[PDB]
């Protein structure tokens, strides 16, 4: 059934956006035999370029993938498209062992786990939506905010952070408008709106309007239409933290799985980078956090290494 | 004397490191008026390349620099190379407001600052260590480590992290000798060092023996030498804060600058990031933290937006 090396697996990262990939990096480069499973679903793959990230702002993020994928590949590192459906501990808690399980069978055993798999945007169930996100129906100001400047943008009452993302996008243009969609707004609420000049339509949203390949407004239940550009929503945002919750990883009073900063879970061997613990990280910053699991696994192997050598020195006894 | 901007300075930036030049990309890509100032002095350019930064694996520090520079000033954040010597607080809490002065007697006003200073490497008083530092007298095993892989690596005994530093070699090359250089060593250490299999030679280092524009070795007091392609040490790390304990920042239990998870400081208004913060940021961690503190102040500068307008509003009533 299963996947192998004679010397023996020592990390395994699930996932290969540049969270995982820049722990994949550090990890490679520090002689450890590290194999990647990834299922090949990058959280911005419907945007065209990504924007933000020091000395690639504008690469397109399948560009940005391929480049590292041949960074870390050529340092040794074994790539797996797939998806993993189980992590199994082994061993004491000074010697963690892990057992990875792939859809379809294959596992791996391995010494430590990186988790960096992302988050899922669940997007309100509105005709039109699912077609242009990414394009525009969008989300991130940080990401998509400079592009759209000064332009017409909508925001969807479809979530509690709506009223918020609203006034946030007024930094990128005195042109913004809230559809409350039957949303609940507070006396704070509409005093904000009000006072940062964010106009909010009534009605129940019908569907984003779009023509030639382009959007051109929002329509209202009753066939009112109101044009915009662009338009923003705050999906609820779902880690896919699984594989950490069944190996027992606590969680935060905030319902993400917590970490110290490193990334290191409560679970002995087990990191966690990225958008799965983190929904503010953007890419650079998931990179940045890949790296720096990567440099407190290391540390903490070596220890290991160490330890375990002294022992055996000792068994022995010259 | 000063610089001004009449629209107002949201951000000065102190430090154009990865840390400064990816927060300032952010930043400026929200819309936000940014001044960065820098003196010119990168940690690692010493280090002709960088390594382990996703998708820029090998790239010279010099070339992201100037490739992020380009990408900030496209923006419209602007930039001047000069030494900050003194920020100044002003203003409520709730609303906070800075003068940040130059060396030189250059003044601006800001309502935000980021301190991206970097830290210092106190290198040992030893010959040859200066001439050779990021050549082949090195500190970081995972900025060089793969580039020196199983050659003869050195280590002197001039930090008490000298013993856990070749321990960590080890991972490099089976081929690692520790100059104790008169360093107390426990019984732990001695036994964790046999059990590695780090040689431990006896002796005041002299100086290193550097031939044709390469390292050969190092000299012991009295003539005896020993041949090293590479030598390490762990230098006593400064981090540049001293604005920072100017402003009041609080300082950890670890003595270094307390900041939240963006880099938020103890003083309203201040965000932290990279070396001056954290002596493990990579450059790409660096960055990462750069973005992440960029994301945050944003957010607080918008929330302070809003209490303004919903004040000013109500003054004047209608
Ligand atoms: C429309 C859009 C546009 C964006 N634009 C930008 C931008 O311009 N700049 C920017 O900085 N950020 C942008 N972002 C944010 C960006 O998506 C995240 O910062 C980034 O994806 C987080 O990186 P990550 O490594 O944590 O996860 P991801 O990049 O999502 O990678 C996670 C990987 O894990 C894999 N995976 C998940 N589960 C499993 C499993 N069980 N087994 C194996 N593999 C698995 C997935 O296939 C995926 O490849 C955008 C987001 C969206 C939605
Ligand atoms: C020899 C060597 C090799 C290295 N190689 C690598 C590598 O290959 N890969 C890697 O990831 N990391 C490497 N590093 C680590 C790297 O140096 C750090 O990760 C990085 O420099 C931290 O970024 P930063 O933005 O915090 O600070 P820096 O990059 O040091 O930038 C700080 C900036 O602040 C400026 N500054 C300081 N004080 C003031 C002031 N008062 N006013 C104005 N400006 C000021 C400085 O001039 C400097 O330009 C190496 C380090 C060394 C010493
Ligand atoms: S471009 C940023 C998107 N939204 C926000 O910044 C507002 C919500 C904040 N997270 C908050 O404080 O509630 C966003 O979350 N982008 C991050 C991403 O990973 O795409
Ligand atoms: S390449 C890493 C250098 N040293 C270590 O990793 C060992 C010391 C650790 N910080 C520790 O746990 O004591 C180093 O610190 N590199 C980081 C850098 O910013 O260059
Ligand atoms: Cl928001
Ligand atoms: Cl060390």
């Amino acid at each position: 059934n299963g996947f192998t090396h004679e010397g023996g697996i020592d990390v395994v990262v699930i996932g290969a956006g540049a969270g995982g990939l820049n722990a994949a990096l550090v990890l490679a480069r520090a002689r450890r035999r590290v194999v990647l499973v990834d299922s090949g679903a990058p959280r911005n793959a419907p945007s065209a370029h990504m924007q933000g990230f020091l000395s690639r702002d504008g690469m397109a993020p399948s560009a940005l993938l391929e480049t590292g994928r041949a960074e870390v590949s050529g340092y040794g590192a074994e790539f797996i498209r797939g998806e993993v459906d189980d992590v199994e501990r082994e061993g004491e808690d000074d010697a963690p062992r892990f057992t990875v399980r792939l859809v379809g069978g294959v596992a791996l055993s391995t010494r430590r786990v990186v988790v960096a798999t992302g988050l899922r945007d669940e997007l309100p169930d509105i005709p039109g939506v699912r077609e242009r996100w990414g394009k525009d129906l969008l989300h991130c100001p940080y990401c998509h905010g400079y592009e759209v400047s000064d332009q017409p943008l909508g925001v969807l009452g479809t979530s509690p952070g709506a009223v918020r993302h609203a006034l946030l996008l007024r930094q990128w243009s005195d042109d913004v408008v809230l559809f409350r969609h039957g949303l609940e707004l507070t006396d704070d609420d509409r005093r904000a709106l009000s006072a940062r000049q964010v106009p909010v339509i009534e009605g129940t949203v019908k569907r984003l309007v779009v023509e030639d390949d382009r959007l051109r407004g929002v329509e209202l239940a009753e066939d009112s239409g109101v044009a915009r550009s662009t338009v923003f929503v705050v999906p609820r945002m779902v880690p896919r933290d699984g594989l950490l919750t069944a190996l027992g990883c606590e969680r935060g009073a905030d319902g993400w799985i917590a970490t110290d900063r490193s990334g290191l879970t409560s679970v002995p061997g087990v990191w966690a980078v990225g958008n799965v613990v983190d929904p503010r990280a953007l890419v650079v910053s998931s990179a940045g956090m890949g790296s720096a699991a990567a440099f407190a696994l290391n540390h903490q192997l070596v220890d290991e290494d160490v330890a375990s050598a002294v022992r055996a020195a000792a068994r022995t006894v010259a």
